[PDB]
């Protein structure tokens, strides 16, 4: 019937999101069935049921829905696909604000990646059972504690949340608390959580459930094509290389032919193993993981095949069935890595950039655009001295423009090296606006 909406966790740190994600992981006594997968894990809709229990108290709860499924990984993983495929990625994203600390840099940072991204989201105001003298009542719904609690804890509350309030309308969005808020595309909407206590968990929960099912009905259904966007590249011993995938619409099955977006080319392949992790720890002795003959959307999951080392981060993947054509479908994943790849031209003066995913890549060339900064060069994964050597062409003609814009990748020492006595600029950050601030930075000083 329906498919399971995608929910992605980032704050910043210490603001209790992974807390936050154990929180809503952990095991209901009562329900359950909720499995860690890779990448990711799933919430059943009934143990959602017996966790929004309270929920009943202030709202309608529906259950259309089979599950929830939520990010595990650290990082923006979530938005390494392009981000008009990004609803496939992640529906809903949960923006973690601690109440005490109130805006913080990664927040802002978050923030201006969610605008860029177009991507929906609420914001969960954790560390509210930290206001002082808070009286905590565990799991509960944060209404009934907030009526349960002092006139000095709700007055201490009421200032925090005013003044986070006010930091948001300073970044220029509106915010209002879940239920208070008449339209959710002008205004964003707070819930206020503890992730020790599990109050908010409830209303956060519900809230998910609410706007997925309404707002994604329509962005959430059946489809008998496969939809599924690859999360990671990573080498798993006993397998060589695999990929972390996440399956949100279809079936995935062993022996599937696939093809997938490749930095060279269009990678085509037979799936040899389709795996999960495996929680039993007597039985995850024998073997880390579980194999499944037949997989079905929506979960996260490794897929062992061949030729997977080529593979890109964020790239769709593809099953060809019967009646279709593998070559066609090959340009059809690769059109969004060529759609990219021929904004820049490998003939004439421009810069070289290189980056971990399709996301972050797509992110660069708009914001060298926006500046108007040319790019003569593409690059995806570990920089090497060849990629460098691109830019050392351009350092006849024009100095400023012989520099590398890279983005979450690693750089080879010899490569390093290379830059180094070559005289190559190389920007490398771990945020993606970090770069753009120390890039115009550099072409300022350059100006002077
Ligand atoms: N009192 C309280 N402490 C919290 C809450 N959420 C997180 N913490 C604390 O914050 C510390 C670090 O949080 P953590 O989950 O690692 O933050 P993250 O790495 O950004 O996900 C932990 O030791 C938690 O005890 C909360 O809702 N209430
Ligand atoms: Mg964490």
């Amino acid at each position: 019937d329906l498919r399971s909406p995608i929910c992605c966790i980032l704050g910043h740190v210490d603001t209790g999101k992974t807390k936050l994600l154990d929180k809503i992981r952990q095991t209901n006594v009562q329900a359950g069935g909720i499995t860690q997968q890779i990448g990711a894990t799933y919430f059943p809709i009934d143990a959602i049921k017996a966790k929004t229990k309270v929920m009943a108290e202030y709202e309608k709860q529906t259950f259309d829905v089979p599950g929830l499924l939520v990010i595990d990984t650290p990082g923006h993983e979530s938005f390494s696909n392009l981000r008009s495929r990004g609803s496939s990625l992640c529906n809903i994203a949960i923006l973690v604000i601690d109440i005490m600390h109130g805006l913080e840099q990664q927040t802002i940072e978050s923030i201006k990646l969610l605008r860029d991204r177009k991507a929906p989201f609420v914001v969960a105001l954790n560390k509210i059972d930290r206001l002082y003298d808070w009286k905590a009542i565990p799991n509960n719904s944060f209404r009934d504690s907030f009526a349960k609690q002092s006139r000095a804890v709700q007055e201490e509350f009421q200032s925090r949340y005013s003044k986070i309030q006010l930091e948001l309308a300073e970044q220029g969005l509106n915010s209002e608390l879940y239920f208070q808020n008449k339209n959710m595309s002008k205004y964003v909407s707070i819930v206020p959580t503890s992730a020790v206590t599990g109050e908010g968990v409830p209303d956060l929960l519900w809230l998910l459930l609410e706007l997925t099912q309404k707002r994604m009905s329509k962005q959430l259904m059946y489809l008998s094509h496969v939809e599924a966007t690859i999360l990671e590249v990573k080498v798993v011993e006993g397998f060589g290389t695999t990929i972390d995938v996440i399956l949100s619409n279809g079936y995935l099955r062993e022996g599937d032919r696939i093809v997938l977006c490749g930095m060279n080319g269009p990678i085509v392949t037979n799936i040899r193993a389709l795996l999960t992790p495996q929680p039993l720890r007597e039985l995850r002795l024998k073997s880390e993981y579980v194999h499944h003959k037949e997989v079905k959307a929506a979960l996260g999951v490794k897929i062992a095949a061949n030729d997977l080392e080529k593979a890109v981060s964020g790239s769709r993947l593809l099953v060809v069935g019967p009646e279709d054509d593998e070559d066609e479908l090959m340009d059809d994943v690769m059109d969004d890595l060529t759609g990219l790849l021929d904004s820049v031209d490998t003939t004439g003066k421009g810069v070289v950039v290189q980056a971990s995913t399709l996301g972050s890549l797509e992110a660069l060339l708009d914001f060298l655009k926006d500046m108007k900064i040319p790019v003569m060069s593409i690059g995806l994964g570990p920089v090497y001295k060849r990629d460098v050597m691109k830019a050392s062409t351009m350092l006849e003609k024009a100095p400023e423009y012989a520099v590398m814009l890279c983005f979450d990748v690693k750089v080879d020492k010899e490569a390093e090296q290379y830059a180094e006595q070559e005289g190559i600029k190389i920007f490398n950050a771990d945020v993606i606006y970090h770069l753009f601030d120390s890039f115009t930075a550099y072409q300022e000083k350059l100006l002077e």
